[PDB]
This record gives structure tokens, C-alpha cells and sequence, in this order.
């Protein structure tokens, strides 16, 4: 059993996860076996020759983030002794210089923010090895440095290096003396306003390059932001990517482009994906000579070039977007504009591969909707943050949004549709018609008051996963959603009425009707009465999730109306009943949970008694939820309820006692969180279990103890997680100390 | 000192509240004198013989909301002067028998009494307000609420009768002439005869909504009439009311309105048609001519299902309502709205208020509201301007003024809250009248304030921009306001880690109050100082202040140092364990109250207070305070109200109140005291592990010594241990 680091296998090495544990210093008390090593976020202040002695075979180390709440001090040859280190992250250490004596195995180093302003020969001219150099957010806004000083060639005797990123440094002129190695280098927010045509020569193999942020375009710049002055473009000399034949990324966001130069994919075949976002080419989009230089365009942003007072009727996009054979997602975000045509669409028609259009943000309030019929391949049409009406961490993209449109469990079944932020207060009759075929809907956040009758998704009746969350829906109709009979996801997350007046009821009987409805969700649907029938029924469903809702009410109901609710979603496995302020249940309503179920959730009420008991009604429970709940005591014997239940969470309770017997024997029980409860200490009395969670209780710390310290030492398979945080409160002396640390 | 009541006098008379305390009986623990006597929220189940024994000086008694309950026949005979009896949500299944004849107030709302009988209340004569509201609506047993012939006809000085929320089918026959308000909401009755409203020629006000209710999107259950069939009021049913003020029509399905309903109604002065049909009717409009002395009209909500019109059809007959002050079209629902169209209401020479929330409208002809004589209140929330290039609430119409009042105060308001001006238009505010308040809140507004947006309307005095993405980095931004007083910036952030410049603070002559809650400022660019000699309050919650007081090179040590005329400060959720000692000496020293609450303060220096000569009120509530100092007189003799609950003390420092004279308000509620050991007005121990030992029963005398000083929530000072007496109040123990 290890300690402080939780260690375990990963591939086939074994791997120190030693983060966030308040440590002072690299520990000595780590596993012979540990490779790679992970003490970043800690209280660590110096390392020395010393600090990793007894672990040479160490191939990883992350340092990162130390120490927290003057930086770190690397004395001289720390690490010299690692022959065998290849990845160094020294990552957010307040260094004040290139440590030197690095190891000449290192492979990838990276040093991102700090204050080291000196690139020298001394620091890393040894390192020939050097695949990733990572020298990032080391002067940017700093009243020193004025500017990072590059020693001429610091790199070239870098033959290996196929990563370099000084991105967010005051260089002003691309560093000399490149190694021809490189696949990629970034450049961006490096103050480099021009480019020559010598600057890259030499770099034949180059894949990306970024010079995003030279000469910012700083209009509503969330981050400090210096433009170039005369609101000037970066400067790119004609030939400056002549011999650039290789690249396949170029990164050209925020900087304040108007003109796109098409001599500079003059030799560039292959490029892939192309980042123009926070610029001025509203102009180059209406004509566009430089969409002829890309017929192996994959992706093209084009989003937040918007011109500042304006709010044109129509987009222009040029014939020459037809010449774009490869492009698979284009992104338009925030170009802003009112009316978009069957017309002005016209080019991307012909794209045979492109599937993402993103016309995010740009306050449309007229589309003409049948134009998206006329594309062999889209998936993706993503229409947030418009005013359609009814119809009757730097190691992040900095620029482009690149997490996912659309949340792949909806995607998944089919073309995506996302009017989610707009203006569709009611469905129109006619908000569907000339739509394609769509699988998946977005209409989150309409503000959108429909009483749903079963016609208003007839034009689009093959919807499987439909997104209504945020509105203010009537299904008071229980033909509501009925013409869609092939739905297997609905959100109605957040749904209430328009007045936001306490006292709502809701008719669910719309939900019986569907036949393979699966997943349901009236989260924050604050539902305390159902009208006339009572209970939910569906063969389907596999999951409810009726969290912030009002089953308080419903079950302290006198007259015994809602003992069943649930009873009648007869294939259901999946409930999560937290957030419904939970006292006690009914044991009759509890008994009525539909016994199908697998895992259930009643964390986050105010349970202060749980009848342990019932259990036996349920032959195929695996997962107990039962955290952020008052309950004081555990049943003496848990086998003789539940020979099912895999994990129990108890934690954020106030249990005090475990009973005897109690894990002797539970059988069928794995995982138990009893963390950041009321246990002082642990009776002998008191097996397949593979992790339990302690941390957060006031443990006593005497001789008494010593009893569950030798139980665990004589358990090493039972995994006992976060160590650090199992903290003796008694009898300082003690407090504060790990219970692993006495005799 | 009176246990449980907390007892004081206002006026002539004495007032014992004694509510929310978990009572389970009539305490006989009353102050002799008591002639208001509120029980209400508790847990009450029985009245008595002797439940008021020696009470005879009662004049109101409050059993709302308890815990069914069960009165003695004759109850309450005893007390000759009872004039008000209150008995709402008491699970009643009759009203109870043997009352007092010297009623002339009584309530039984939200009970079960399906029979109102002259064996209940014909010899209450002196009754003049009875409501009987919410006790047959929805529930299986009573089908219809049986009412005795001729009941009411006995209590000839009723003014008020409100039998609301329940199935009644039709007005009750014998009426008494006296009547003034009758409710009769949401009873079933769908039929209005001539001879249900004879002679009741004392009424103001009558109460019809909700009978045959338009259910379309009703919040709570909801069933219309067969059909989408209207309430069915007979031509002459209101022939005999010439005094009546009120009229509520609301969702009762009204396609058409019979100008005779008025004809000898000259004096009615609001009338509510909300939550109707009358789309056709507000084009034609007949009734209009018969209404010169209305002053407020409701016709909100009767937008037609389906249907999203260009236009709005205002009646020329809009103008024969010379007396009018107040329009309501909310939820009509259109699209464009003409100069020409408002036509009728521009020479209605008193009309203050038009009121277009909730009809999406998408343009509007903004010069038309140039042409209005008294325009105060201009309200268009939730619509879609572009950038221009409980019982006894109103179930209908909401009543909370439309506009905060604070803003429409300074002249004449405009909300634009809720609509999609995404950016400041160049021409968005061209062709207004002057302006003086002004709502912008929640256009997902990314404006890059340059100085120049708000010039067509410069004298805004008061501007509200919550809920946008505002960007005021330049240092003109706003100052075409030179009038500007109040600016709120609530909850505004960069449409995507985002640094904040204020330098446009200092440039107005005459801001007042300055609100830049949830604006997670961590860092300020170039200057580190805010500065006005203007500014008297500023609200900095929930912001990073415990980032700015611990940078390195100490830039923000003077951060308000220069609001030399600050008098109120808000530092609330600021994630605050410590303020640098220098710091806080540099708060300006004009403060009257500062508020540091809801931080994580494991400290304060108690010494620093002699810097602040000025200070009333001291707010550290919610904070992880170990520690109070022993000579607070050494270092403020200002200080009013110090408010310390949810803090981490469980010492009293001996004679801490001695003598702080000043200190009129302590809350010490919720925290770690144990006990209290060796000029006040009000001190709150609540929520406090006090532990029930014979030693600190000196406390306990300590109170006796004091009348004066008032101890709230006093069942809720509570033993923890010894216990036994764990769960028990201090006051309690020997
Ligand atoms: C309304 O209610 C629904 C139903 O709950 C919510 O939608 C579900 O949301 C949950 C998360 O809240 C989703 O669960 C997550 O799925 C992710 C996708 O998993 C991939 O890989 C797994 C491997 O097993 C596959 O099963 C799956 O097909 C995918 O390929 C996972 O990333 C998540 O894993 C979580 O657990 C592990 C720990 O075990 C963590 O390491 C992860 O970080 C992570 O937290 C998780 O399982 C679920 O898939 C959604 N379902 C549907 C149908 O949409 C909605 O969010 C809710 N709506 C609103 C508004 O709240
Ligand atoms: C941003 O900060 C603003 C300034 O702090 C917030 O506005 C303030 O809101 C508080 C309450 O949150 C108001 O105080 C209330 O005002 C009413 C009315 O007071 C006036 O009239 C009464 C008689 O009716 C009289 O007694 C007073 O003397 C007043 O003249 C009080 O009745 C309440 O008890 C309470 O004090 C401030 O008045 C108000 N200031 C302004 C300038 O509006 C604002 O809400 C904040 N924004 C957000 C989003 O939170
Ligand atoms: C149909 O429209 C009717 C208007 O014609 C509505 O009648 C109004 O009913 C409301 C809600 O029950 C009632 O509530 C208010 O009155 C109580 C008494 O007023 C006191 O306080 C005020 C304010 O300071 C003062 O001006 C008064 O003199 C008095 O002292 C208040 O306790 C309560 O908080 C509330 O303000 C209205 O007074 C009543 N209007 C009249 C003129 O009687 C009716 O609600 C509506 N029906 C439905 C179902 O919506
Ligand atoms: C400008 O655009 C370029 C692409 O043209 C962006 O390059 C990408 O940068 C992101 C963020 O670092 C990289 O993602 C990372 O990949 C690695 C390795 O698989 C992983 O360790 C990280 O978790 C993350 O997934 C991405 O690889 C890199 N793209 C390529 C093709 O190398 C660049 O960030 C843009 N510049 C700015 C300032 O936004
Ligand atoms: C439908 O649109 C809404 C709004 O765009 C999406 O909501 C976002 O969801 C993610 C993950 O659930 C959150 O982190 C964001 O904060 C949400 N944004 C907002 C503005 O609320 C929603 O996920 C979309 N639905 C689908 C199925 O993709
Ligand atoms: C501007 O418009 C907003 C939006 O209607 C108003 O916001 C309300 O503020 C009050 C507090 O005064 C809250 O109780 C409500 O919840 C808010 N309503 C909404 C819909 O958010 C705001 O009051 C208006 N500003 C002024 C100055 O009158
Ligand atoms: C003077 O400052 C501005 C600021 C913002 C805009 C915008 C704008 C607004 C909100 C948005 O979400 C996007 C994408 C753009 C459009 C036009 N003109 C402006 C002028
Ligand atoms: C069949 O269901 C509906 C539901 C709602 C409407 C609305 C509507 C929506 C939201 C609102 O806030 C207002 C005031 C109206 C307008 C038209 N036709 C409808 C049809
Ligand atoms: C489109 O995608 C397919 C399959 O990924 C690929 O074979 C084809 O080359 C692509 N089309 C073009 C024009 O590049
Ligand atoms: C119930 O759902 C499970 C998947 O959760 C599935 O294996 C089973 O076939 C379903 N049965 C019915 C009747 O829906
Ligand atoms: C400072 O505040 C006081 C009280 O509101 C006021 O009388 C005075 O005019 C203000 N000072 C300035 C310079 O506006």
C-alpha cells in the first residue's frame, strides 16, 4: 500500500499519480517499479540532486504548478542523475531561467509559464534529443521581460525537434536558425507583425504553423490586447510559405486581416485546415481568389469577422467556395446578418463532403429552410444564437470552439438540427417544412410556450433525440409529442410555465404512448402534483431523471395518490430521484420503485432513516446512491436484504457507527464511499470489496485505531483511495496528520 | 419580558407575534393587556373553553395555518370585544359554531365548510368583511357548496364578501343592499341573471374572472365551459350598480362585450378583460365609447392561438377614453408597431402608462410615443427590438410596479428589457422622447461603449445594463451621461479569463450609486485606483478582491481609496480569508456601512475601526470569525449594528457590550457559543450550542436585569448539552 502517491499499472509500466496532496517535497517513500511521476499542484519548493535519487528509472516526471497559495528552486544538475528521463513538465513554476544540466535524454520538455526571459545555448543546446520543446506564456504583459532574447541558434543543434511553441512571447522576429526537422511551430501572440520571405526557408517538413494574434484584431477582446496600430493586418511577404510545401494547418486567426494574399498557397497542396477567425474578410468572403488555392481544404473558419456598427440583410459568399472539393465543416460564427437564401448558398451545394455547416451567432432572423435539402452529406446545421420567429489552460485552442456542436449522444442518431437561443416563442405551423430529414433537435432556450397537441413535429416526424430544455412547455395534452413515435430522448430539463407562479401541475400521459422511448429527463421540473392519472406508465423507458422536482409533496400526500408513480415504467434501470428534499419515504412508495431497476439515486435530500430492508424487492439493484442525504445508522446486516448491490455511496452523512458484521459479509458489495462522514474510529467487528473511501472523517487516533490499520495492511487489494485526506482530528498531537503515519 | 409572544406596542394598542414558534397550545403565558394576539404558522390543535380565559381586552385574534383543528362550540363567546378572527388554512369542515356577535371581521379561507348556514353566521350582524374563499375547488367530496336561502341577507352592514374558489354555479339569491366588494372568482358560474345583482346599489367592486376561464396555457387546473363557451352575462345584469369602481372580467372566454353592461356604470374606473379573446373586439369596440371616466385598461393576453399578426387593430373608440392613465396589451402578440396605429390613445390627455410586455414585436415607429402628452412609463420587455441601422394575491393582473420605482423616479422610463439589441444601434435611440431611465437588461448586449451610443437620450439619470456583455474598457464610455446617477452592471461578462478598465467612473460629475456585482473582476489594466468625488455607494459582491489585495506588487492597495464621498461599500462574496491590514485603511473614511459578509474571514482586526469615525452598520455575517476584541469602546463610538451570525465564536469577551454604547443591533446568531458570562436595543443568539448548566443561569438573569433590550426567535435559543436538555429553549430551564 503505497503512500503518499496512488500508484497502479498503465500499459505496461507502473505510474505515481501524486497530484494535489499538499506535499512539501518530492516524497522518497515511492514505489521501486514507478517510471512516471506526477507531482504537480503540490506545495513543493526545491529540488536537488537528491530529490530522485533511489528512482532512476524514472522516464516521466511532471512538476507543474509548484508550489501554490517566489517559485521553485531547480538547484544546478538536479536531474543529471535520470539517464533514462525523457518527458520533463515543468509547467507554471515561476523559473526564472532555463534550468541547466538538463538531462541529454530528454525527448519533451516544456517550461509554458514561467519567467524565463533568456533562450540560451547553456540551457538546452545539449538536449539534441528534443522532440517537444514547449516554451510558452513566458512574456506576455510583464513590465519585464521587454522582450524575450533568442540566442542566435540556440536550436539547430536541435536536429530532432519536430515541436516548438513559443507562443505568447514578446519575439517581435521569428527566431533564425530553425532546425529542418520542425512539423510544427507556434507562433502565436509572439509581436511578429511581418514576415519575411527568408523566415521559413529551410523548413520543408513544416505540417502547422500558428501566427495567430500578431496584430490582434482587439475589438471586445476578453484578454489585454495591443492591435498593430493603423489597425494594420500582419504583414506576409509574398513568397514567405513558397517552401512551405507540406503545410497542413495554418493558423491565421486575429490578425487583423483584409486581404488574403492567394500567392501564399501558391505551393501549398495540401493544406487541411485553415483558421482565419477574428479578422476583417468580409470582403475576401464575397470574392475570394485564394478559394481557388485550396481544393484539399478540410476546414475552413471564417467566424468573427463581422464588421463593428453593422447588420447587413444578406451574406455574400462567393462563387469560388464551389472550388473548396474537400471541405467538411465550415464555420461561419458571427458574421452577422438577417436574411440567408436559397441563393447565397448556392456554392456549398456542390461540396460532396461537407457535413458541419455553422451559421452560430449571427442573429438571423429569416432562413430559407428548404436549402439544406440540397446537400448530399450534411449532419451538422447548427443554427444557434439567431432570431428565427415562428413560422405561419493554454493548452487549449485559444480561437476556434473546438468541443463539439452538437453532444454526440444526440448526434449520433442522424442529422443534427440546433435552433436552440433563438426566437421561436411557439411552433409556427409551418417551423419545419422543407427541412431534411432530422434525427436530432435542438430548441433549448425558445423561450417557447407551445400547447403540444401531437401535430407540430409532423414535417419532421423521424426525430429520435429532442431537446426541449429551458422553455416554458403545456403538455397538458397527452397527444403531446405522439406524431413522433420513433423518439428515443427527450430533455425537459428546466421546463416550467410562463408566469413562474408557484403551483403548476403537469399531465405525463403522454409519455405511455411511446414505444421505444428510452431516456426522459424533467430535471428542475419542480412537479409536486400530477392531474387525474397518477402514475407514469411505459414498456420502454430505461431511464427518468426526476431530480428537482417535488416527490416530497407527492409522497406525504395523506390520501396515498402517488404510491405508484413510478411503479408502471416496467423496463426502467436508471432513476435519480436527488434533489426532491427527501425526509423519508414511504416504505409502500419505495416498494412500488419498479423492481427492474439497476441503479438508483437518492443523493442530495435530507434522508435521515433508510429502511435497509426493502432491498429484497429489488433482486437486480447495483448501484446505491444514497450521498448528501441526515441518515445516522446502517443495518447490522446487509447480505440478508441485497445479494445484488455492487456500489453503495454513503458519503456526506452523519453515520458514527458501522455495525458489526457489516462488511462481514456483504458479498456482492465492491465499491463503498463512507468519506466525509462521522466515524471516529472502526471496530475489528465490523469480503470482495475493491475500494473504500474514509477521507473526511474525525478520526481518533489513539491505540484503538491500530485495529483497522492492521486490518488494512492485511487487505492490500482493497484499494483504499486519497489518503492524504484521512485525517486524523484527535487527539492532536495528531490532528491533521494521515492515519498511516503512527505506530 | 413575555415568553413565547414577543410583545410591543404600536399605537394606542399592544401586539404579541407569535407565529412560527412550534407551539402545540395557547400558551396562558400572555401579557394581560395583549389586544392583538397573532398565533398563526404552528402547531395547534385544539381551542378552548379557557383557551383565552381572562383575554376579554382581544380585539384580533390570528390562527392561520394550524397545525384538522377543533374549536369548542362557543369558543370564543367570552370576548365581547373580538372584533377580527382570522381561521385560513385551519382544515375546517364547518364554520364554527357560537361566535362572537361583535365580529365585524371574520376569515375562513382554505378550509373544507361546503354549507355556509344561518346557524353559522346569521346572527353575526355586526360582520362587515367575511371571506369563505378556497374551500370547495377540486376535491372529490363537496360537488357544489351549499348556501342557506337568505344567509346573508341578516348581516346588513356586510361590505366585503369573497367566496372566490369555490363551486357555487350561480350568485347566491338575498344579497344585503350594503354590500360594496363582492369576489366571486373561479365558481362555476356561468350564468349571470338580471335579478343576481339587483339593487346592490353600494358596490364598487365585482369579481367575475375565471368563469368559464380561458385554460389554453393555464398554470393550474383549468376547465372552460362546453365548448370555448364565454360566461353568459344577461343585458341587464348590471343595470343597478352606478357606484361601481372595479370590474374583473379575466378569463371568462369573452369573444364579444354588450355596451349596455355599462350603460348606468358611469364611475368605473378599472376593468380587467385579461385572458380573453377580444382580438376582434379591440378592432371594433363598442364598449369603448361607454367608459369616459376608466383609468386603468387590461387587455392583456388575448392573443389568438397560432397566429402571429403584422399588426395591431386599436378602435378609433380608443379615444372616448378621456380619463384613462393605464393600458395593458401585454401578450397580444405582434409583430410591427405604425405610428398611425397608436393614433386613438395620443391625444388621451392623462395617459401615463402603455404597457406592450410580451408581444414580440420585432420593429417599432418609435417617434409615435413623441406624440403623448404625459407618457411616464414606456414598458416593452420581451420583445424583439433589433439593433436599429397564496389567496389573497391577484391571480390575473400582477400587481408590482412595472419599473423598479427607484428608476422610473427620476422622469420618464423605457424598458427595452428582454429584447435582442445585441448591439447598441447607431440610430437606436433616435426619435425617443427624453429619457431619464432606461432598461437594457438582457439583450445579450456586446457593445463596445465608445461615449457616443446614448447621446440622443443624455439625460438618463438612471441606467440599467444587467445581464449583458457589455464592454467598457474605454474610458469615454458612458460619459455622454453627464446626468448619470445610477448605473447597474449586475452580472455582466465578455461573451467568451477577461480584464476590466474603470477609468470611466471618474469622468461623471454626478454618479450616485455604482453596481458591478458578479463581474468577476480579478485584474484592472494601466490605472489601479477607482476614483469619484461623486459616488456614494458601490456594490463590488461577488468579484475578486482576494485575487486584487494579493498581488505582489501591492497595485491595489488604494483600489477605492479615492471614492471620497462613499458612504456605502459591498465586498459580499468576494473570497476574502484575509484583508491586508493597510488595505483596509485605505476604504474611505466617509463610510457608513460596509458590508463583508458571505467571505471566509478567519480574521479581523478590531483596531482598524478607529480609522472609520463615521461608521453605522458592519456587516460580517457568513465568515470563519474566531475572535471579537474586549475594548471595542476604544475603537468606535459610531458604530450602530454589527451583524456577525454563521461566523466560527465561541467566546463573549466580558463586558463587550460595556460599553459600546453606540451598538444598538448584535447578531451573534449562529455560532459557536457555549455560553455568556459578566444601552441595547436588539441582540440575536439563535442557532448557538448553548450548553444548559446551573453556571450561566447568570445570563438568564442578565435578561431579566433587561426588558428593554429584545432578543428575537427566543424558541429558538436552544440547549445543545447538557441534553435532556439538548432541544430545549434557555428560557425554559431552573
Ligand atoms: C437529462 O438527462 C440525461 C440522461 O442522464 C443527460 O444525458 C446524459 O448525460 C450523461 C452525463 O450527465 C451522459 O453520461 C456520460 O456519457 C459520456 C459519453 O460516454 C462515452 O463513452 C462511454 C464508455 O462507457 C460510452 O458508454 C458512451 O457511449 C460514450 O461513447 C461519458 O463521458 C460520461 O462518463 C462519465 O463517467 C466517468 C466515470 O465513470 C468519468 O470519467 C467521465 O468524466 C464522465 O463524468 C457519462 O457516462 C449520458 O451519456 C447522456 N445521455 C444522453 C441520452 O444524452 C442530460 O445531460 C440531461 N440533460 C440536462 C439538460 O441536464
Ligand atoms: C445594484 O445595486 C443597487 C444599489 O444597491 C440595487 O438597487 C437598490 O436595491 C435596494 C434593495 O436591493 C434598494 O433598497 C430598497 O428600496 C426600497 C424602496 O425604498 C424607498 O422607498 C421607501 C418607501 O417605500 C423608503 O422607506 C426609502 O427611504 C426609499 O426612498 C426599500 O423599501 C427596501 O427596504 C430597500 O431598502 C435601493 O433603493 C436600490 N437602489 C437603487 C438605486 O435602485 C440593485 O438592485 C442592484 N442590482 C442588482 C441586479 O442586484
Ligand atoms: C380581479 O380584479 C380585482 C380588481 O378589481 C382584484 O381585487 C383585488 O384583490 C386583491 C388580491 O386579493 C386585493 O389585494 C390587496 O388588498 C389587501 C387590502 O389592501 C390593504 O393594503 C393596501 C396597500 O397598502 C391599501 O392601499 C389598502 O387600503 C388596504 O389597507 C392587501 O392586504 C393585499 O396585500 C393586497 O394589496 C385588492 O385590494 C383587491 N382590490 C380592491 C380594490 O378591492 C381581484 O384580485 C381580481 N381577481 C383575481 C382572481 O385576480
Ligand atoms: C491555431 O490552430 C491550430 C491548428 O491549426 C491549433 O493547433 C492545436 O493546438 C491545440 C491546443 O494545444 C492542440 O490540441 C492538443 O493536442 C495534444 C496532442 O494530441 C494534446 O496533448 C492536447 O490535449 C490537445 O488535444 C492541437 O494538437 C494543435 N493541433 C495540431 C494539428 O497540432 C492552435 O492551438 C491554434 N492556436 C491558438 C492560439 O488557438
Ligand atoms: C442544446 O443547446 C444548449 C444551449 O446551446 C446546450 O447547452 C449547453 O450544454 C453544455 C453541456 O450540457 C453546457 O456546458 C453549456 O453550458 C450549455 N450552454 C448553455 C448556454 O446553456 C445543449 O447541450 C444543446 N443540446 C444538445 C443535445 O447538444
Ligand atoms: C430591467 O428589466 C429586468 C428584467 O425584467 C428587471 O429584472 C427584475 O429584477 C427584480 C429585482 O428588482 C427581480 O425580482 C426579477 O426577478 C427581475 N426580473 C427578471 C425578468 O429578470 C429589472 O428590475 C428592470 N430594471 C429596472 C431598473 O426597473
Ligand atoms: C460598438 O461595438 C460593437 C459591439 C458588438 C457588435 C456586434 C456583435 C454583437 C454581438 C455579437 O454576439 C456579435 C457576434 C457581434 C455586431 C455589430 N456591431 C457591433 C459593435
Ligand atoms: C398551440 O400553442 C401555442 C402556444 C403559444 C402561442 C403564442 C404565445 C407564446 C408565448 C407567449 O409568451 C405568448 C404571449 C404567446 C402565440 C401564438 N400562438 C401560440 C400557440
Ligand atoms: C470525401 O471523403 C471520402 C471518404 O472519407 C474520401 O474517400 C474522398 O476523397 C473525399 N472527397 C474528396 C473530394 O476529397
Ligand atoms: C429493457 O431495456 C434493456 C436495456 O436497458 C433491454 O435489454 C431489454 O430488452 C428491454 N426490455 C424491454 C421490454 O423494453
Ligand atoms: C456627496 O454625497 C452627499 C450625500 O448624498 C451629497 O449631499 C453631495 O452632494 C455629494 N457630493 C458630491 C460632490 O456630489
Amino acid at each position: 500500500r503505497s503512500y503518499p502517491c496512488d500508484e497502479k499499472k498503465q500499459n505496461d509500466s507502473v505510474i505515481a499519480e501524486c497530484s494535489n496532496r499538499r506535499l512539501q517535497e518530492v516524497p522518497q517513500t515511492v514505489g521501486k517499479y514507478v517510471t512516471e511521476l506526477d507531482l504537480s499542484d503540490n506545495f513543493i519548493t526545491h529540488i536537488t540532486n537528491e530529490s530522485f535519487q533511489g528512482l532512476q528509472n524514472l522516464t516521466k516526471i511532471n512538476l507543474n504548478h509548484n508550489p501554490n497559495v517566489n517559485g521553485l528552486n531547480i538547484t544546478d544538475g538536479a536531474f543529471l542523475n535520470l539517464k533514462n528521463l525523457r518527458e520533463l513538465l515543468l509547467e507554471d513554476n515561476q523559473l526564472p531561467q532555463i534550468p541547466s544540466g538538463l538531462p541529454e535524454s530528454l525527448t519533451e520538455l516544456s517550461l509554458i509559464q514561467n519567467n524565463i526571459y533568456n533562450i540560451t545555448k547553456e540551457g538546452i543546446s545539449r538536449l539534441i534529443n528534443l522532440k517537444n520543446l514547449y516554451l510558452a506564456w513566458n512574456c506576455y504583459f510583464n513590465k519585464v521581460c521587454e522582450k524575450t532574447n533568442i540566442e542566435d541558434g540556440v536550436f539547430e543543434t536541435l536536429t530532432n525537434l519536430e515541436l516548438l511553441s513559443l507562443s505568447f512571447n514578446s519575439l517581435s522576429h521569428v527566431p533564425p536558425k530553425l532546425p529542418s526537422s520542425l512539423r510544427k511551430l507556434f507562433l502565436s501572440n509572439t509581436q511578429i507583425k511581418y514576415i519575411s520571405e527568408e523566415d521559413f526557408k529551410g523548413l520543408i517538413n513544416l505540417t502547422l504553423l500558428d501566427l495567430s494574434g500578431n496584430c490582434p484584431r482587439c475589438f471586445n477582446a476578453p484578454f489585454p490586447c495591443v492591435p498593430c496600430d493603423g489597425g494594420a493586418s500582419i504583414n506576409i511577404d509574398r513568397f514567405a510559405f513558397q517552401n512551405l510545401t507540406q503545410l497542413r494547418y495554418l493558423n491565421l486567426s486575429s490578425t487583423s486581416l483584409r486581404k488574403i494574399n492567394a500567392a501564399w498557397f501558391k505551393n501549398m497542396p495540401h493544406l487541411k485546415v485553415l483558421d482565419l477567425e477574428f479578422n476583417y474578410l468580409v470582403g475576401e468572403i464575397a470574392s475570394g481568389a485564394f478559394l481557388t488555392m485550396l481544393p484539399r481544404l478540410e476546414i475552413l473558419d471564417l467566424s468573427f469577422n463581422y464588421i463593428k456598427g453593422s447588420y447587413p440583410q444578406h451574406i455574400n459568399i462567393s462563387r469560388n467556395f464551389s472550388k473548396l472539393l474537400s471541405l467538411r465543416a465550415l464555420h461561419l460564427r458571427g458574421y452577422v446578418f438577417q436574411e440567408l437564401r436559397e441563393d447565397d448558398f448556392q456554392p456549398l451545394m456542390q461540396l460532396p463532403n461537407l457535413s458541419t455547416i455553422n451559421l452560430g451567432i449571427n442573429f438571423i432572423k429569416q432562413i430559407d429552410f428548404k436549402l439544406f435539402q440540397n446537400f448530399s452529406n450534411l449532419e451538422i446545421i447548427y443554427l444557434s444564437e439567431n432570431r428565427i420567429s415562428p413560422l405561419v489552460d493554454p493548452h487549449s485552442n485559444f480561437y476556434h470552439f473546438t468541443r463539439p456542436l452538437i453532444k454526440p449522444q444526440c448526434a449520433a442518431y442522424g442529422k443534427a438540427l440546433d435552433l436552440s437561443l433563438n426566437s421561436i416563442f411557439f411552433i409556427g405551423p409551418n417551423q419545419f417544412e422543407n427541412l431534411p430529414d432530422i434525427a436530432c433537435l435542438n430548441l433549448s432556450a425558445n423561450s417557447n410556450a407551445q400547447v403540444l397537441s401531437g401535430t407540430e413535429f409532423s414535417a419532421i416526424p423521424h426525430v429520435k433525440y429532442l431537446d426541449l430544455t429551458n422553455n416554458r412547455l403545456d403538455f397538458d395534452n397527452a397527444s403531446a409529442l405522439t406524431e413522433l413515435s420513433d423518439l428515443e430522448v427527450l430533455d425537459l430539463s428546466y421546463n416550467s410555465h410562463y408566469f413562474r407562479i408557484a403551483g403548476v401541475t403537469h399531465h405525463l400521459e403522454f409519455i405511455q404512448n411511446f414505444t421505444n422511448l428510452k431516456v426522459l429527463n424533467l430535471s428542475h421540473n419542480n412537479i409536486y402534483t400530477l392531474t387525474d392519472k397518477y402514475n407514469l406508465e411505459s414498456k420502454s423507458l430505461v431511464e427518468l431523471v426526476f431530480s428537482g422536482n417535488r416527490l416530497d409533496i407527492l409522497w406525504n400526500d395523506d390520501d396515498n395518490r402517488y404510491i405508484s408513480i413510478f411503479k408502471g415504467l416496467k423496463n426502467l434501470t436508471r432513476l435519480d430521484l436527488s434533489l426532491n428534499r427527501l425526509k423519508h419515504i414511504p416504505n409502500e412508495a419505495f416498494l412500488n420503485l419498479p423492481a427492474s431497476l439497476t441503479e438508483l439515486h437518492i443523493n442530495d435530500n435530507m434522508l435521515k432513516f433508510f429502511n435497509w430492508t426493502l432491498l429484497q424487492q429489488f433482486p437486480r439493484l447495483e448501484l446505491l446512491d444514497l450521498r448528501g442525504n441526515k441518515l445516522l445508522f446502517l443495518t447490522d446486516s446487509l447480505s440478508d436484504f441485497t445479494s445484488s448491490l455492487r456500489t453503495l455511496l454513503l458519503s456526506h452523512n452523519r453515520i458514527s457507527h458501522l455495525p458489526s458484521g457489516f462488511l462481514s459479509e456483504v458479498s456482492s458489495l465492491k465499491h463503498l464511499d463512507l468519506s466525509s462522514n462521522l466515524l471516529k474510529t472502526i471496530n475489528k467487528s465490523a469480503t470482495k470489496l475493491s475500494m473504500l473511501e474514509l477521507h473526511g472523517n474525525p478520526f481518533e487516533c489513539t491505540c484503538d485505531i491500530g485495529d483497522f490499520r492492521r486490518w488494512m495492511d492485511e487487505h492490500l487489494n482493497v484499494k483504499i483511495p486519497r489518503l492524504v485526506d484521512v485525517i486524523c482530528a484527535s487527539p492532536g498531537d495528531q490532528r491533521g496528520k494521515s492515519i498511516v503515519s503512527l505506530e
